[PDB]
RNA sequence: GGAUCGAUCGAUCGUUCGCGAUCGAUCGAUCC
């Protein structure tokens, strides 16, 4: 049964308009859709027919939504079916559209067919509900699907040209200083998806304050660590690590050229990735020993920025879980490394070990920032007994560290690893949510409940602070839009979005001229001869491969542990670089129609010409330029 | 494998305020 904020959020639309329509719950966001559906699906007269299509950006509520949506259009004689990657693959998404009336296609889906030339024009559908719409900002493929629509309507061609009713619970902020510059932020979204209305509950705003889902902020403002012996003792063995890196590379402080640089941040890490990328470009013409320099410095940087990362877990979550993970860090690649220089670099860290674990089973050495989050998450607990909890970190490194501290912690008994019968769900991003921690992190908290923000800087509680002035800001900017008519806002928003469009056809790159020389590729810690460009075949204008059989003998194969098919081929294992002791991730192996490919990725790579002599080097495939011969099956 | 978004950090230019801007790196999440 529809209630009166159902139907005030859904009157303009109602009319004929293009909405920004923002409800913050889901069911209120699934029932305004369903409403706005079928009142368009019945005000069509007989012999025209609607063909609505909702967008969903994520796989679960794609079910959500398909299933809340045929389970209702289902008594009414309506056609429903939906498309996701796991349906695409050889199926006539052409003769789905013209026949059927509410797909639920997510939206990858239709740039990849509007891309191909399947369904040419837009004004198929006429009804486009974005679910989540604030997501359009640059690119996206809600983005490229109103690129497609703008381009549709601004070059003199309009058809039966379809609404674009956009559903969204908070119309964004972007990074707004000033009033003047979040309207325009809003005006930018709103032309973006071309509406001039923003629905908004007004006139019943106690319908929201019934259920409406706001925390209360508890900034808690954290002090480090003193006593830093095992920062001390890592950063001596950083500092031995680095001295004897310099033996073998005698400029190594100027190949980055950044600033000073400390350990356990992430500007080192910086710094240990840059000169990592440094030295794979190394000219000596023994071509021996290059390999074993090039192969020293990536072992030793590879160490160094395991070292920092284990300094930062130590600095964040607690101790042992920091030591167990540089531990485990060196069983799994001494169990693939035996040269001498990793037995040097291991034999150091076995003979720093002992004082590593005299100093971390010491319980006056532990992390204030965890104690009073154990003490904050007791005095709560001891209040309320049946509340779940959930505590939000950075990295992946940490959310199984905090659940071997909330584990092995015998002052809590009530709690359950929950990461993501379970009392405390930790997780990284993002049901009830009683209680949300966060434990070094700053992003989205609008995604009795209480937000408790835990910090040693504050640089986020300042962040967090101007956040609230923002949220504020953009809501008083939305009042103020709506205040205005519907002309004004539809030339400013004509003059923006044609704006857009200039400077979008403006910014087209040529195409790149394809080089007429035989450069190959090499491995990136190995720099052994892995193929040239001429063997290298380009599948779907994205993924590359490799048809000679000289390169079937140059890796060996790993079982992949997470495998799943794209529409296009399916993932059997990883290819690893078969040398002594590579073992480098160089791509993986799929079948694509009926034959084995090893598709390989650029990213670890290094590309040189046979001419010059010069080692380039290159990120993502689209960067590099050669001439990209289709794959023909036809040859194998 | 490929593309996209978000958060932190760094480099470069323009104005000695608050900064604005192209590029780059790490971590996390989504889809194909
Ligand atoms: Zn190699």
């Amino acid at each position: 049964k529809p209630r009166n904020y159902q139907l005030e959020l859904a009157l303009p639309a109602m009319k004929g308009k293009n909405t920004i329509i923002c409800a913050p719950t889901g069911c209120g966001k699934t029932f305004v859709s369903l409403l706005i559906c079928e009142h368009h699906l019945k005000k069509f007269p007989q012999g025209q027919k609607g063909k609505v299509v909702f967008f969903a950006n994520q796989i679960p509520v794609y079910e959500q939504q398909k299933s809340v949506f045929s389970k209702y259009f289902e008594r009414h004689g309506y056609r429903v079916t939906g498309i996701s990657g796991a349906t695409a693959e050889n199926v006539p998404v052409e003769q789905i559209v013209e026949n059927n009336d509410i797909i639920i296609l997510t939206p990858q889906i239709l740039v990849n067919n509007l891309k191909k030339g399947t369904i040419p024009s837009l004004s198929i559908f006429t009804l486009m509900i974005f679910d989540e719409c604030h997501n359009t900002s640059k690119q996206h493929p809600y983005n490229m699907i109103m690129f497609n629509y703008l381009d549709q309507k601004l070059g003199g061609s309009s058809g039966p040209l379809p609404q674009v009713i956009g559903l969204t619970a908070s119309v964004g902020v972007g990074d707004a200083k000033n009033t003047d510059e979040a309207l325009d932020y809003i005006c930018k979204l709103c032309a973006s998806l071309d509406a001039s209305v923003i629905a908004t509950v007004k006139h019943n705003l106690e319908e929201l304050e019934q259920v409406v889902y706001k925390p209360q902020k508890f900034f808690r403002k954290v002090e480090s660590r003193i006593s830093d012996k095992f920062k001390y003792i890592i950063a001596q063995l950083m500092r031995d690590t680095e001295s004897l890196a310099k033996r073998i590379c005698k400029d190594l402080e100027n190949l980055s050229q950044i600033q000073n640089r400390e350990f356990g941040t992430q500007k080192y890490e910086q710094w240990i990735v840059t000169v990592q990328k440094a030295c794979m470009v190394f000219q000596m013409p023994d071509k021996d020993e290059e390999s074993r320099i090039c192969k020293a410095l990536f072992l030793y940087t590879s160490h160094l920025r395991k070292y920092n990362d284990a300094l930062i877990i130590s600095e964040h979550a607690r101790m042992k879980d920091a030591l167990d993970y540089l531990k485990d860090f060196f069983s799994n690649v001494r169990a693939a490394g035996f040269d001498e220089i990793e037995q040097d670099l291991t034999q150091r860290f076995e003979e720093k070990l002992q004082e590593l674990e005299s100093v971390s089973r010491d319980p006056s050495n532990e992390n204030p920032k965890l104690e009073d989050l154990c003490f904050i998450l007791q005095e709560e607990y001891h209040l309320n007994p049946e509340t779940i909890t959930i505590l939000f970190v950075k990295t992946r490194a940490l959310v199984d560290a905090l659940k071997n501290w909330i584990e092995g912690n015998p002052k809590l008994s009530f709690l359950k690893p929950g990461i993501l019968d379970h009392n405390i769900l930790i997780a990284t991003s993002v049901a009830q949510c009683n209680l949300v921690i966060l434990y070094e992190y700053v992003g989205n908290v609008i995604k009795g409940s209480k937000c408790f923000l835990l910090t040693s800087n504050a640089g986020v509680i300042e962040k967090e602070q101007i956040n609230m002035y923002k949220e504020k800001m953009m809501n008083d900017s939305i009042l103020r839009l709506q205040t205005w008519d519907e002309a004004v806002f539809r030339e400013k928003i004509l003059h923006i979005q044609t704006h857009e469009k200039f400077i979008r056809d403006s910014q087209e790159k040529p195409k790149p001229v394809p080089d007429k020389e035989n450069k190959k590729l090499l491995c990136r810690k190995c720099k052994a001869l892995a193929c040239y460009t001429a063997d290298v075949r380009v599948i779907e204008e994205c993924h590359y491969t490799v048809l000679g059989d000289a390169f079937k003998e140059c890796f060996v194969s790993r079982p992949h542990p997470k495998p799943k098919q794209f529409s296009s081929f399916e993932k059997r294992a990883k290819i690893f670089c078969a040398r002594q002791n590579c073992s480098h991730d160089w791509g993986i192996h799929v079948k694509y129609k009926t034959f084995e490919i090893p598709v390989i990725k650029i990213e670890s790579f290094v590309v040189e010409d046979i001419a010059t002599g010069v080692q380039t080097l290159y990120s993502k495939w689209k960067d590099f330029h050669f001439e990209k011969i289709p794959f023909d099956p036809a040859e194998m």
